[PDB]
């Protein structure tokens, strides 16, 4: 069981140390494409990059490359697609990649704006009455409604493609409160988001993967899908969650940013697992606790 697990590594203070393990074992693969001149202004990173293997490619003939990556989870069953908080020049990329992927959900990790300093651009239009048209990719984007919570916002978005006049709604999952380097105020404050997002259709086997984002889309963003998977798993089936942590770095690297994330991956897991094992009245326990009212 991961709660023996769990306070055995709290007794032997060993976090940092199995946080350094995993660092130095993850996967190590290439990625030239990403590293290109001509894709130098793509990136908002220099040292965070998708591999070539599982990188997401749009289908045009200029350019096919954006930082984003396939995370294709065999035994749980879910793919997502994790990628760097858009430029102001890849925002048209963006939602490219969210109509050829076929997505119908957006999880959003970060703010625009963290310690004073711009993390991801303004992708997203704030008012109803203010759409974004991107012409490189011709690409309409309305906001349609909003569901605003203390620490997240859930937005419903109209997606149009401007060439074939088909349009795809789009629900935007905001995590207001999860700060760089940072964790969740609590396991219940991100469980209760988690479920809100499984719940809204938006991981549907039927849709394309999931898109998820923070800044650089490795940290806040390894969490989250390092925990859902891990909960995905315990459902499906003695989780290993740094085994799993390894699987996931073979797609995307450095997946979870610190030690600190890494433990609160398995409280999160932990805390998770009652509804897993069938305990109605903690779903409702951690929307009291998340104080989204
Ligand atoms: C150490 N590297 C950096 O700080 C940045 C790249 C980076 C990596 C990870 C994050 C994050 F963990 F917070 P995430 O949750 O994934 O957004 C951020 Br923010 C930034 N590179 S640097 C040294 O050029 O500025
Ligand atoms: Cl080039
Ligand atoms: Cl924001
Ligand atoms: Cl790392």
């Amino acid at each position: 069981e991961m709660e023996k697990e769990f306070e055995q590594i709290d007794k032997s203070g060993s976090w940092a140390a199995i946080y350094q393990d995993i660092r130095h074992e993850a996967s190590d693969f290439p990625c030239r494409v990403a590293k290109l001149p001509k894709n130098k202004n793509r990136n908002r990173y220099r040292d965070v990059s998708p591999f070539d293997h599982s990188r997401i490619k749009l289908h045009q003939e200029d350019n096919d490359y954006i930082n984003a990556s396939l995370i294709k989870m065999e035994e749980a069953q879910r793919s997502y697609i994790l990628t760097q908080g858009p430029l102001p020049n890849t925002c048209g990329h963006f939602w490219e990649m969210v109509w050829e992927q076929k997505s119908r959900g957006v999880v959003m990790l970060n703010r625009v704006m963290e310690k004073g300093s711009l993390k991801c651009a303004q992708y997203w239009p704030q008012k109803e009455e203010k759409e974004m048209i991107f012409e490189d990719t011709n690409l309409k984007l309305t906001l349609i409604s909003e569901d605003i919570k203390s620490y997240y916002t859930v937005r419903q978005l109209e997606l149009e493609n401007l060439t074939t006049q088909e349009t795809r709604e789009i629900l935007h999952f905001h995590y207001t409160t999860w700060p760089d380097f940072g964790v969740p105020e609590s396991p219940a404050s991100f469980l209760n988001f988690l479920f809100k997002v499984r719940e809204s259709g938006s991981l549907s086997p039927e849709h394309g993967p999931v898109v998820v984002h923070c800044s650089a889309g490795i940290g806040r963003s390894g969490t989250f899908c390092l925990a859902d998977t891990c909960l995905l798993l315990m459902d499906k089936r003695s989780v290993d969650i740094k085994k799993v942590l390894l699987e996931m770095r073979k797609f995307r690297m450095g997946l979870i940013q610190t030690a600190d994330q890494l433990r609160f991956s398995y409280l999160a897991v932990i805390e998770g697992a009652k509804f897993i094992m069938g305990d109605s009245s903690v779903q409702d326990q951690w929307k009291e606790l998340s104080h989204e009212d």
